[PDB]
RNA sequence: AGGUAUGUCUAACUUCUCUUAUUUACAAACAAAAUCAA
């Protein structure tokens, strides 16, 4: 559960660590500075994490540096879809634009009860300090998913491309989020997803 | 030769509740079985 991570003792005086937080005293046990809690195991660190007291201490921690300046039912074939991506340019820099092709009504003839089928592709921005191996990480990946599909991922070594600046004349339909009204499109008629 | 006089030149701002559950470690030289004319 450790993923082979070495968290040095809190008295060898400081590699580069995932969290600077979690450490070890100068007994066995395992500690968080901020919250000054002791766990005993990795899993038990790992429910500190994600535990919402930790968090808060983050942002006090965070607020004192400023200031001293369906999920269930969701069917899933896994089926690798097919994308085109290709190098596009506007004005005034460069930007991604990817096409995604969906079945031609070869499997999706059984399932229509209008069960979120009229919801269209969904695409997130992921870091990838998070999966399923966790051994390498440091890169950001433009997801793509759909209901039956399996989802697809593109990584985006540029810290910034085609990051507009209000595009259209700030309209308020969230959808999901900015991303995808502000640059997506669902040809829902010929099953054509692209995404720029 | 000496002395005097005159002139001319040259130098010098401090003292992280409750609740009900789950996760995980730990403590007590804690106790380990059988036999019974016990
Ligand atoms: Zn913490």
């Amino acid at each position: 559960l450790s993923k082979g991570e070495n968290v040095p003792y809190t008295f060898q005086d400081e590699q580069v660590r995932s969290n600077p937080y979690i450490y070890k005293n100068h007994s066995g046990k395992l500690v968080c500075k901020l919250c000054n809690t002791m766990h005993m195991s990795w899993s038990s660190v790992e429910r500190h994490l994600g535990g919402k007291k930790h968090g808060l201490n983050v942002l006090r921690r965070g607020i004192s540096i400023e200031k001293s300046s369906x999920x269930x039912x969701x069917x899933x074939x896994x089926x690798x879809x097919x994308x085109x991506x290709x190098x596009x340019x506007x004005x005034g820099s460069v930007g991604l634009a990817i096409q995604v092709n969906y079945s031609s009504e070869v499997k999706e003839n059984s399932v229509d009860s209008d069960d979120k089928a009229k919801v269209p592709p969904l695409i997130r921005i992921v870091s990838g300090l998070e999966l399923s191996d966790t051994k390498q990480k440091g890169k950001k990946f433009l997801v793509i998913a759909y209901e039956p599909f399996e989802n697809i991922a593109i990584e985006l070594p540029p810290n910034e491309i085609l990051f507009s600046e209000n595009n259209d004349m700030d309209n308020n339909n969230d959808g999901v989020d900015e991303l995808n009204k502000k640059c997506t499109f669902w040809d829902a008629i010929s099953k054509l997803y692209y995404v720029q």
